[PDB]
């Protein structure tokens, strides 16, 4: 792909302000699309949109074609009278998951019946020619999504055996018997996409690229796990036999178990790879660039056997990363993906990341514990041709992560900060002062957090791996991201040549 000089933002859906407790497609979607525009931004970078279950990770989805249910808006349905609204009290700056998953779903529910009711049929057409035309994912999702009413909440491979198994007969006989939860599912995708569909188009009459998310692993209790167990290693009863992960680190004594169930690639390259065509084809028609997060998977993983509570015991595999992407190649034309490739990287994994031209990350919250280091922009390649961030949704805000700074991290930061001319007088300066030095860099593009533009404190952090608990639930406040911050980001993108 060609990447430009220039800035983005990195705010996931569920953040956005508004009524009703997670932010939604609508209005302040639209709203956060102009404050982008106007600071000179030309990217919004989302994290995986799918839907989510037990820990509200947005990467560990009950499917990797479906969307979250939680970011349709509301609104538009209550104006149809398909639901009346009724607020039963959200908190401010965070998203309360339990209210949210005890509210939400009944006005969905509802929205739907409502709908059935009141809709004209070219709304029930249009619906229906939405199933026909998502049919090869959409059954298997909705239908595994009604089983679980069916079941008290049951991962997939704890289902009874027909259904677990898949037999024709169990099967047909489900949807049947589910029919109007089935179609209760599927109401949700039609009106997710359609909004995300309309969100698109904004952010293009607006000049503005979304750089949506692909993580390489998907999760155990999914629906195209549930629907291609040979794609994956499971045993007979469907569960995990080795699952993913990262082994024993600098930055981890144990390193991290993921859980993730782990491809046969043998299985799906003999199938002609058809999964990740469609998962490819599909982040396509919702974003302009996607990010493929641990690429080095695709050279070789880690391999955990289940048996196993951490990451230390393991081995690597390699994985056909050269076939899959040469045939990518071979099929799309062009990869405008980007490439996750934090972490230890060997050179065969550089060699496949740039065999392909994907640009690769650095983040700055890195660069500073030990000049050598690749995190520090001289050390950036020649061409630019890389995305740098203070932080990702992985790490602390950029305020937090350096209130916990180690004094060599601090003083060799405000050293390299001052070799650039970027100097600071205040701690909460700290995140503007590394934005800076990101824009000044020779990265094409810097993508930094909403909540480095705000100069939040770890209070604000997204996501703490390790924690099970209050993670993807921070929220910004109506009118947070003022229009000064927005003059602020266009002047340092106007110094700095990205606009």
């Amino acid at each position: 792909m060609e990447l430009p000089r220039a800035f983005g933002l990195l705010l996931h859906p569920t953040s956005l302000p508004g009524p009703y407790g997670v932010g939604v497609l609508g209005q302040e979607a639209r709203d956060f699309l102009r404050f982008l525009k106007e600071a000179g931004g030309r990217y919004w970078q989302v994290l995986p949109l799918g839907p989510t279950g037990y820990g509200d990770s947005p990467y560990q989805s009950f499917s990797a074609f479906a969307g979250n249910p939680y970011l349709i808006d509301l609104r538009p349905l209550a104006e149809r009278g398909y639901v009346r609204l009724e607020d039963p009290g959200f908190p401010q700056g965070r998203v309360d998951y339990g209210l949210l998953y005890a509210w939400k779903w009944p006005a969905l529910k509802e929205a739907f019946r409502g709908f059935k009711e009141k809709a004209s049929p070219e709304e029930r057409e249009a619906f229906a020619a939405f199933r026909e035309r998502e049919a090869w994912w959409l059954e298997d999702y909705a239908l595994f999504m009604a089983l679980k009413g069916a079941h008290g909440g049951l991962p997939w491979n704890r289902w009874p055996l027909p259904l677990r198994k898949r037999e024709e007969k169990a099967l047909r006989e489900a949807k049947s018997a589910l029919a109007e939860e089935v179609a209760f599912h599927a109401f949700t995708q039609w009106l997710f996409f359609r909004q995300w569909g309309a969100l698109k188009a904004e952010a293009e009459a607006l000049g503005i690229r979304i750089i949506g998310d692909m993580p390489i692993f998907v999760a155990e209790d999914s629906a195209e796990v549930w629907a291609h167990p040979e794609w994956f290693h499971l045993d007979e009863e469907g569960r995990p036999t080795v699952v993913a992960g990262v082994p024993p680190d600098y930055f981890s004594e144990t390193g991290q178990r993921w859980g993730n169930p782990l491809y046969r690639w043998d299985v799906l390259e003999r199938e002609g790879f058809s999964f990740w065509i469609r998962r490819l084809e599909k982040a396509l028609e919702l974003f302009h660039l996607v990010r493929i997060d641990h690429f080095r998977g695709f050279e070789a993983y880690w391999e955990i056997p289940a048996s196993c509570p951490t990451a230390v015991e393991g081995r690597w595999v390699k994985a056909p990363g050269e076939k899959l992407f040469q045939k990518i190649q071979e099929v799309f034309g062009e990869v405008p993906v980007l490439a996750e490739d934090l972490g230890v990287i060997t050179p065969e994994v550089e060699a496949l990341r740039d065999r392909f031209g994907l640009p690769g990350m650095k983040v700055l919250q890195f660069a500073f514990d030990x000049m050598e280091n690749p995190f520090l922009p001289h050390n950036y390649p020649a061409h630019g041709r890389v995305v740098v961030y203070t932080g990702t949704h992985d790490n602390d805000t950029t305020l937090g992560w350096y209130r916990t700074a180690t004094p060599h991290e601090k003083a060799f930061m405000a050293r390299y900060l001052a070799d650039w001319g970027i100097t600071f007088r205040e701690e909460e300066e700290v995140p503007w002062a590394l934005m800076h030095l990101g824009m000044k860099s020779v990265a094409r593009l810097a993508v930094y957090p909403v909540q480095d533009v705000l100069a939040l404190g770890s209070e604000a952090r997204m996501n703490y791996p390790g924690r099970p608990s209050g993670n993807w639930a921070w929220r910004l406040l109506p009118g947070e991201l003022s229009p000064e911050h927005g003059a602020r980001l266009r002047a340092m993108a106007e110094a700095t040549e990205r606009l």
